[PDB]
This record gives C-alpha cells, sequence and structure tokens, in this order.
C-alpha cells in the first residue's frame, strides 16, 4: 500500500511559510521542539493547511496564540482547517533522537545529536511543509545540557546565547537566506575543532571550522585544504564566492550518505573527512577532495538555486557532480578523472539502466524517493550536463550558467529551466536534446564506415537506438554527440572538411539513421570514436585489433587511448568467458599481450595513463559486455588474464615497478600517478611464481611508509591467495582494529576474497569487534561488500549467497531501511542471470516481500524486480 507520487501531479503550494522560528530543548531520550512559521494562503480560501509529520508527538497547536480545535492529525499528516489568509502556526511536539536507527530527523552519532533532512527528513522533527518550493528565513534556538553538549550549531550565524540553571545553555542562529527545509541542520555535541581563514577574491574573510571527534584532530588539515581549494577553485571557473561568513563542517561516524550540503554547516561522514598519511590512501585523499568540494559547489548549485520538487534533483546533482568532477580533473589529473568516471558510467550506471529501476535522470514516478539519489541521477546527470558543455562550449556554458543564477537566485527551480537558460544564453538549440531527461535506458550506437579511394573521401554511417526499459515502452531518437578524430598512418591528425569548409568534431546524432561524409580525406584514416565519452552511449563498432593497438600508441587524447585498449580487451574477455562455460582455457593472442608490453616500456606515456591500460576491467564492467551474466565465468577469466600477462610480462612488470620506487611520500598528483603505476604492476607481479610473488608483497606491506602502498600489497595477498596473506590481514587487525575507517578496508578484502570459504568467512565476521549492524560503514564495508562487489560468490550455484543476504535485509528492514535498500540491488539484476540463478532470486525476493513492516524503501525495489 505506500502510494507512487508523479512528476505531472505537480502544483504550487496552497500555503507558504515565509520565516520559522525553532526552538529546541535537546535532550536523547526526548526533545521538545517549539515551531513558529508565518504563513500565507496562495491557494482557494476554504483549502486546509497540510503539514507532514511523522514520529511526532503532538504537543499543542496554536494560530495566533488561539489554542486551535479546527484540525486533524492522519496518516503522516496534520490537517488544519478554517484559517485567515495570514497568520502565526505554533506547534509544539516531542521526538526522541536515541530511538532513531533509520538516522533520518534528527538522530544519534556516538554521544553526538545531528541531522539528516534531505530528501524529507524534516517532518521528522516537526509538522510542518516538507517540500522544497517552500523557502523559508530559519532563526534556530539549541537549549541543552553544557556539559554532554558543549557545542550547539545550526545554519547561518550565531545571533544570542545564553546560559540556564541546572548546568544548561542555549545558542540562537539565524541564517538570512530563505531555504526549504532539507537544507536545515542542528549539531550538539563535544569536539575537537580545526579553524582557518578563507579570503574570498573581492575580501570577505570566511571563518572556516571543521568539528571532529576528540582525538581526531590529526586527521582533519587535509579536508580544510580542500575546503580552501574549493573555494578558490570555484571562484576561477565559475565566478563564485562564498555568501556567508562561517562555514562549519562537522564529521560524524554515523551517517546514510557520503555528505549533506545544509547551508553554512555540511554534516559529512567521517570517510570523507578524516585522512593522514598512515590511514587513508590517496584514493581517500582525493574522494575527501572531490566530496568536500562537491558539497561546497552546492553552496550555488541547489541552495541559492534550490529544487522545486524531487523529481527535479538531478538539477542539483548532475550539475554539482559535473562541477566536482571539473574541480578534480583541473586540480588532478583530467584523463585519469575521465576514465574513473566513464568506468562508473559503464560498468555500474548502465546496469541500473539495464534493470527494474530504470529510470530517466527525472524521474516520472517515485515512491520512496531516497531509491533516486542514484547513479542515473547523479552520474548519468553529470554526463548530461557534460553533453551541454560539449554542445556550447566554456564560454557559452557560463554564460547559461551566469543566466541561470540571474533569473533563478532565491527560487526553487526545474530541469527545464536549466536548459532554457542555457539555451536563451547561447543560442544553441536544445529542444531535441530535453529528450535525455525524458528517457530511460542506454542508447547503443552503431557506426559503419567506408573509404573511397577515387573522391577521397571517408563515409560513416551511424544508428542509434534505445531498447525499451520496463518504465517506457516507447523509446525515440536522441540528439547524440558524437565526438571523432580521424588519423593518417603515421599518427597526424586529418583535418575534418566537406565541401571546401571545415566541419565540427562534434557530429549531431540526432537521427535513427544518417551518413556524415568528409572530404580530403587523402589516405584511409582510423577514427577514434565517441571521444572522451561524448555521450553515455553503448558503441558498436567492429574495429580491428590493429586499430586499437595504433590508437594505444597515436592517439592524441589519453582517454582514446585508454579506452581502445579497453576494447581491444573485450573481445577476448568475451572470447574466453564463453571458453570457460565449456570448460576451456584462457587463448590470449600474442599481439595482445604486447601491446601492454609496449605501454609498460614507453617513457613517452603519463604514468597516469599508462597504470589506467595497465588496470583491467572490473567484473562490474565485464559484465556490460554480456546479455546473461556469468558471473563465475568473469571472475575466473579476469584472474586467468591477470596471471597470463603476470607470466608473459614479469620482467618488465618487474622494472617498472622498481623504477617507480619513490622513497618520500607526497599526496601530489604525479607522484600519486607513479605509485598508481607502481601498484597497476604489483597487482601482476602478486600472481608471478609464488616464492618471488610472496616475497615482494609481503615486503611492500611491512616496508610502506603510507596506507596506499600497504593496502596496495595486502590487497594483493588477498588476491593471489599467497602464502603471507593470512599473517598480513592478523597484523593489520591488531595494528587497527580500534579504528573503523581504516578497518572498512579490511572488511572489503574480506568480503571480496576469491577463497572457498568467503562466505563462511564473512558470517563469522559478523562477530568481530571493529563490526556492528548500527553503523552504516561497517554494514557497506562487509556486507554490501561481499553482495555487490564480489559477484561470483553472491552468486555461488548453491544458493548461499541470497540466503545471507536476505537474513542481512530481515534485521536491516527494519533497523535502517535506506541502508538496507542499498544493499538490495544485486538482488534486483535477477533477469540479467541465468535460469537456475533467477528462480533462487525471487525466492529471496518473494521472502522479503512478505516481511512484516516491509519498508516502502524495500517494497518499491523488490516489486519492481518480481514484475
Ligand atoms: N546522498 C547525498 C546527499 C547530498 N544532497 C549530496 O549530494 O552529496
Ligand atoms: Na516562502
Ligand atoms: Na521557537
Ligand atoms: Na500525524
Ligand atoms: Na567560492
Ligand atoms: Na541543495
Ligand atoms: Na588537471
Ligand atoms: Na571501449
Ligand atoms: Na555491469
Ligand atoms: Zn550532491
Amino acid at each position: 500500500q505506500p502510494q507512487a507520487k508523479y512528476r505531472h501531479d505537480y502544483r504550487a503550494p496552497d500555503y507558504q511559510i515565509t520565516d520559522i522560528d525553532l526552538t529546541f530543548d535537546l535532550d536523547a531520550q526526548k526533545t521538545v521542539v517549539t515551531a513558529v512559521s508565518q504563513a500565507v494562503r496562495h491557494g482557494a480560501s476554504d483549502a486546509p493547511l497540510r503539514l507532514n509529520g511523522e514520529d511526532l508527538k503532538l504537543v499543542s497547536v496554536h494560530i495566533n496564540d488561539e489554542p486551535w480545535t479546527a484540525w486533524k492529525e492522519e496518516e503522516g499528516a496534520l490537517v488544519i482547517s478554517n484559517l485567515p489568509e495570514r497568520f502565526t502556526l505554533k506547534i509544539i511536539n516531542e521526538i526522541s533522537p536515541a530511538a532513531n536507527t533509520a538516522l533520518e530527523g534528527l538522530y544519534q552519532s556516538g554521544d553526538a545529536l545531528c541531522t539528516q533532512c534531505e530528501a524529507e527528513g524534516f517532518r521528522h522533527i516537526t509538522y510542518y511543509l516538507d517540500r522544497p518550493d517552500v523557502l523559508a528565513r530559519f532563526t534556530t534556538k539549541i537549549i541543552a545540557d553544557k556539559i554532554k553538549y558543549p557545542f550547539l550549531l545550526s545554519n547561518g550565524n550565531r545571533v544570542a546565547q545564553g546560559e540556564l540553571e541546572n548546568g544548561r545553555h542555549w545558542v540562537q542562529w539565524q541564517d538570512p537566506f530563505p531555504k526549504p527545509c532539507y537544507l536545515f541542520a542542528l549539531v550538539a555535541g563535544d569536539f575537537d575543532v580545526l579553524r582557518d581563514t578563507f579570503t574570498t577574491r573581492s575580501g570577505r574573510e570566511v571563518a572556516l571550522e571543521l568539528y571532529v571527534d576528540r582525538g581526531n584532530l590529526d586527521r582533519a588539515p587535509w579536508a580544510m585544504t580542500s575546503l580552501k581549494n574549493s573555494m578558490k577553485w570555484d571562484e576561477e571557473r565559475f565566478g563564485l564566492e562564498y555568501d556567508l561568513d562561517i562555514y562549519m563542517i562537522v564529521a560524524v561516524d554515523f551517517f546514510n550518505a557520503g555528505a549533506m550540503e545544509n547551508k553554512g554547516l555540511n554534516i559529512f561522514n567521517s570517510k570523507y573527512v578524516l585522512a593522514r598519511t598512515d590511514t587513508a590512501t590517496d584514493k581517500d585523499y582525493l574522494d575527501i577532495e572531490r566530496v568536500i568540494g562537491h558539497e561546497y559547489f552546492h553552496n550555488w548549485t541547489g541552495n541559492r538555486v534550490t529544487c522545486r520538487d524531487w523529481f527535479q534533483l538531478s538539477l542539483k546533482e548532475g550539475l554539482t557532480v559535473f562541477r566536482d568532477q571539473e574541480f578534480s580533473s583541473d586540480l588532478g589529473s583530467r584523463a585519469v578523472n575521465r576514465i574513473n568516471n566513464v568506468r562508473t558510467m559503464r560498468g555500474l550506471q548502465f546496469a541500473e539502466d539495464a534493470s527494474p529501476m530504470a529510470h530517466p535522470i527525472r524521474p516520472d514516478m517515485v515512491i520512496e524517493m531516497n531509491n533516486f539519489y542514484t547513479l542515473t541521477v547523479y552520474e548519468k546527470g553529470a554526463e548530461v550536463i557534460r553533453m551541454i558543455h560539449t554542445l556550447l562550449g566554456e564560454e557559452n556554458f557560463q554564460k547559461g550558467m551566469q543566466l541561470y543564477f540571474e533569473r533563478h537566485d532565491g527560487s526553487a527551480a526545474t530541469c527545464d529551466d536549466f536548459v532554457q537558460a542555457m539555451e536563451d544564453a547561447s543560442n544553441v538549440d536544445l529542444s531535441h536534446f530535453r529528450r535525455w531527461y525524458s528517457q530511460s535506458g542506454t542508447p547503443i550506437v552503431t557506426v559503419k564506415d567506408d573509404y573511397n579511394p577515387e573522391t577521397e573521401q571517408y563515409t560513416l554511417t551511424i544508428s542509434q537506438r534505445t531498447p525499451a526499459t520496463p518504465d517506457q515502452a516507447e523509446k525515440q531518437p536522441l540528439h547524440i554527440p558524437f565526438a571523432i578524430e580521424l588519423y593518417d598512418n603515421e599518427g597526424k591528425v586529418i583535418p575534418l572538411q566537406k565541401g571546401g569548409h571545415p566541419v565540427n568534431s562534434v557530429l549531431n546524432v540526432t537521427q535513427a539513421e544518417q551518413t556524415f561524409v568528409f572530404d580530403n580525406v587523402y589516405f584511409q584514416p582510423v577514427p577514434a570514436l565517441l571521444c572522451e565519452f561524448s555521450a553515455p552511449v553503448k558503441l558498436e563498432y567492429k574495429w580491428s585489433d590493429q586499430q586499437l593497438t595504433f590508437l594505444m600508441r597515436h592517439a592524441r587524447n589519453d582517454f582514446s587511448r585508454w579506452d581502445a585498449a579497453q576494447s581491444l580487451l573485450a573481445t577476448y574477455i568475451k572470447l574466453n568467458v564463453a571458453r570457460h562455460q565449456q570448460g576451456q582455457p584462457l587463448s590470449l593472442p600474442v599481439h595482445v599481450a604486447d601491446a601492454f608490453r609496449a605501454v609498460l616500456l614507453d617513457e613517452k606515456i603519463d604514468p597516469a595513463l599508462a597504470a589506467e591500460i595497465l588496470t583491467l576491467p572490473s567484473v562490474n564492467e565485464m559484465a556490460e559486455l554480456f546479455d546473461i551474466i556469468d558471473p563465475i565465468a568473469i571472475a575466473e577469466v579476469r584472474e586467468a588474464l591477470t596471471r597470463t600477462l603476470a607470466t608473459e610480462l614479469a620482467d618488465e612488470l618487474l622494472a617498472i615497478y622498481n623504477a617507480n620506487y619513490q622513497s618520500e611520500y607526497r599526496v601530489e598528483h604525479e607522484d600519486i600517478a607513479k605509485r598508481t603505476l607502481r601498484n597497476a604492476c604489483l597487482r601482476f607481479l602478486a600472481f608471478g611464481e609464488t616464492h618471488l610473488a610472496d616475497v615482494l608483497v609481503s615486503k611492500q606491506f611491512h616496508e610502506a611508509n603510507n596506507m596506499t602502498d600497504a593496502l596496495a600489497a595486502l590487497s594483493a595477498a588477498v588476491a593471489a591467495q599467497l602464502p603471507c596473506r593470512d599473517a598480513l590481514m592478523q597484523e593489520y587487525d591488531d595494528k587497527w582494529h580500534q579504528n573503523g575507517l581504516v578497518m572498512d578496508k579490511w572488511f572489503i578484502l574480506q568480503a571480496t576474497s576469491p577463497a572457498a570459504n568467503v562466505l563462511e568467512t564473512v558470517r563469522g565476521l559478523l562477530q568481530h569487534r571493529s563490526f556492528t549492524m548500527s553503523n552504516p560503514n561497517r554494514i557497506r564495508s562487509l556486507i554490501g561488500a561481499f553482495a555487490g562487489s564480489n559477484p561470483a560468490a553472491f552468486h555461488a550455484e548453491d544458493g548461499s549467497g541470497y540466503l545471507f543476504l536476505v537474513e542481512m535485509l530481515t534485521d536491516l528492514n527494519s533497523r535502517n531501511p535506506q541502508v538496507a535498500s542499498r544493499l538490495i540491488e544485486p538482488l534486483i539484476r535477477l533477469k540479467r542471470y541465468d535460469a537456475k540463478r533467477q528462480e533462487k532470486m525471487r525466492a529471496a525476493l518473494e521472502q522479503l516481500k512478505g516481511l512484516e513492516n516491509l519498508s516502502g524503501d524495500l517494497y518499491e525495489k523488490i516489486t519492481k524486480a518480481l514484475a
């Protein structure tokens, strides 16, 4: 019975709230909330005010200080009748932070109290218009025990404070910017604080404050550094300054998301704040940078301009993800960023778009809005903004940004508003392009080519289609920007032209079928196609091995070198999965191995690139290549391929490994790159002769002067099941058990182990001293990693994986439905698998469907999967 909501139902609110004054009398067992709201009727004069509320204990309702009699509580609501046109609403209610295991609303993180209000969490704090087109100026007074909660934080600036009898105190905050309530935050606790300053380019000095648990101040400076780098980049790239006087970040251990952009008071999962060279990898450092940037970039793309309704989520998320990618790419290695974002798109997002949960980047139907914080809305959303940037170019893109803020600053906007701004500013017609917002699924672009030596013309015949998805039976052609480059046989770019005029290298692929003709092609070209993954599409073109190795040697853009290597491997991945299914061992032509040898020995390739080419597609990227997924064949082919290259390239691998040794550890992009190349080599070296490999891996673990190098060694010992594995794993447990973020990496290694008894080990780990089901990070690192990242064990033929997940979800459905819904995702992909697997996955899903008190979050997914 939880009911679907539809985008086409959107209507302007009958009432607005312009100003809200909140008081919290804080206590873990019983918090008393007083909320005084100034309301204004915009709808019909007989329309009742309908407030949203969940798990609230209503104490009183007054209208202009009169105790109100004309109201009723109903499921999820408080409905107030017979109101004047303008009035003051006062609600007093109670809530219980300590009972809040779902971590939405006001809840407890360790000894702290903190909030999470996006999407619809504020209704768990008081009765309100909990929709993001209602924008109110907040004032927030917090009263609490001074010893337990010496810091009392909310949005904006401190405007008042006092002390009270019996050891209590209070602080009052005011945020001058109107905001939807999903941006409300409150934090109370006892913290260490790192304080710093950023001066904006126009000279405004912003006080920066990072609040962390006592004892964690040694892990704070990188996050502070990254915040300042974020603020500077946004000024340089987008012309945007911070708009308040104080920027607070609180790191908390118990958090369902990564982080949250609450105005002036961001709340982060401490996974995305805390780093020191002995605890955090280069990947953690760069994720901290990325997510600090992301929440900062929301200050404009989300906060100053917000979302009219939740179906417009991608208006803030695709754009803010695009911004975080551009930040990471400008500061770091653009190629490595782009590569990794492409791997995520093709390996994880394409899977979602082929699943029962498929939706467009602007959904049409939602049951539980927390189910739509997706790869699609985020990552595909950003690919869509990046297509706009491709079509318009940077200068016009920025004009469209400027026009967007000039029109929409201080309001709640739509995806369509943003596109209109881009189109009006640039004079590029985006009417057809808008179909990317409304249509789900991955287009498949098929390319055929012809060279005519008599006319000296190269003709590309490009076709597109998007297969139907369970949500949409009709699909139509998109406006696909399809970037090409043509190479002569010495590797020089052939100028693109037709009838004597230059032709843009971004082709407009707008029809089901079209041709593009290029003149003055004097010699048969080798094409690079879909350069920089210029659209989020599958490409079907029948490359020859030699065209691909030529691109690996000659392509001008680093991405194209990587991508060519991926197309080279895809053919042999597919070959060998079919072999595996018939009991046949790996077959790989000599010339393929040699193309990777050449990358190893090319001194002119950026190590950052070499490293990515020498990182094989993950099991998730390998799965995208197939209609039916054989997860056992894929996992075993991936290892066999790794062993084959390890044997054929052993000498070269060892030389490059040794040459990329660095005695100093720095978090600097060139150092990171060499280290990534080094550790790429290591993955293969772990599969050499057992005694060479065991010694080398073990040595790296024991002599590392940083967590990047130690984890890469530990991870190799696991992957190759080397004799040192058990000892190294026990040493890490002994050294690091008291540190959850660091033990997350060990839990992931256990969960993703190729060992025959992995499931047994993972079950035993539910009792490990560093694990608990009350913490979403731990849950995700052990259970979520087993189910989502070890598809070979999760899909064991005996069905033991599915039973284990059902067991875990039966607990989490009641405890924390959002983490439950993340964890169910592997089960909903059942139609990608063989019949016998499907049958057991359906049976698991039918069991979950019958749970008492089945959460809406799971219900929505289970219903789609079982259809
Ligand atoms: N689930 C993440 C929530 C937040 N609005 C962000 O974009 O990072
Ligand atoms: Na308002
Ligand atoms: Na109040
Ligand atoms: Na109610
Ligand atoms: Na800025
Ligand atoms: Na926002
Ligand atoms: Na860069
Ligand atoms: Na490719
Ligand atoms: Na996949
Ligand atoms: Zn975001």
